[PDB]
DNA sequence: TTTTTTTTTTTTTTT
């Protein structure tokens, strides 16, 4: 345990998905999916509130992770954990990426069922 | 201010340019610098590598104490939220807005004095 | 394995 002595980075940022899940599979038979995040929330800082604004490009790679994604649907809102990543080099500006080791949904069964169920009857 | 919304990065690494410390119109100091992160993980066996460098602003008198510490070259994680912007020039600017600070020299700083202390 | 240049209706925060 040497140089992990500022290799410490985790984002978790929760959101509505507004860019559907891209799947694709690399050469080394590994299957991953993209999608365009977008988070808002109110913040606190200096003892007052502020909107906190952002599109986070997440992407899950491997196996265990692409099952919840199959279940992802467009104005999702999920909770996303993993570690940060990026580069904007004048010669190929790419861009941040959350990559994601862990996803929960945050809508709950009760709620949704709710707009399901009721205008009938 | 509880719910699903919630946006918090636990960054370290290496202040790359700056601080650059500015009291603006509005009463409290800000202090700006941007830092270089590098790692390599990934779960079990898989080897991704990490980089990135997050410009940073601590805003409020509550963290510009400590801020008078570190410096190009300072190595510190900082614990916060991140924002984003529209820029000079080019959309969208990302930046994370620290609320808690670790000077990881004063890390070394607690474990050595441990070590050494006869 | 070149920090797998991978922002694919008007570029989501400007309705």
């Amino acid at each position: 345990m040497d140089p992990n002595s500022l290799m410490t980075n985790r984002l978790v940022l929760s959101g509505t998905v507004c860019r559907a899940p891209l799947r694709k599979v690399s050469p080394s038979g590994i299957p991953h999916c993209q999608f365009v995040l977008e988070h808002r929330s109110v913040q606190e800082e200096a003892g007052f509130h502020r909107q906190a604004w952002c599109q986070m490009p997440v992407i899950v790679s491997g196996h265990e992770n692409q099952a919840i994604t199959h279940s992802i649907t467009v104005g999702s809102r999920i909770t996303v954990q993993g570690f940060i990543s990026c580069h904007k080099a004048k010669n190929g500006l790419s861009k941040m990426v959350l990559h994601a080791e862990q996803i929960e949904l945050i809508d709950s069964v009760d709620k949704l069922a709710a707009a399901l169920e009721h205008h009938h009857h």
